[PDB]
């Protein structure tokens, strides 16, 4: 579970406008990871904006860790 | 081990001057794993660029799979 633990977060860490991980809460369903996150963003940036870097967060960890199922992701102001 | 050679395969792939996998072995010893890989090269490139790639296949391959404890990476001439 570390190991994914860190995969997900270095993921999330490389989308354009994503100002680190705040949180990240996975669980296995079986063999499959059922995952909830919060990352940071700039306080300035829209909330669609927002939106659009959740979004790309949950395609980019989908695809590079692909034993997770439910990924939601979440944003707060963060620096 | 299918999901661990997909991502050793992704990894060497994202590498400057990899003209594709042409053969990767992995093997658990215990937890850990232990491959050999080859990679294709330009024909034109020199024995010592081949040997560059190589290395940094390594690095990238090691570094983004981080239960690879042995890694093997030659080159052969493809395209
Ligand atoms: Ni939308
Ligand atoms: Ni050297």
């Amino acid at each position: 579970m570390e190991a994914v633990q860190n995969r997900i977060v270095e993921a999330a860490e490389r989308v354009p406008g994503v100002r680190g991980v705040i949180h990240l809460r996975a669980r296995y369903v079986g063999q499959d990871i059922w995952a909830d996150m919060i990352i940071g963003v700039d306080p300035e940036n829209t909330v669609e904006q927002a939106h659009e870097i959740c979004e790309a967060v949950q395609a980019a960890v989908c695809g590079k860790i692909r034993r997770i199922e439910s990924l939601h992701v979440s944003a707060h102001a963060r620096e």
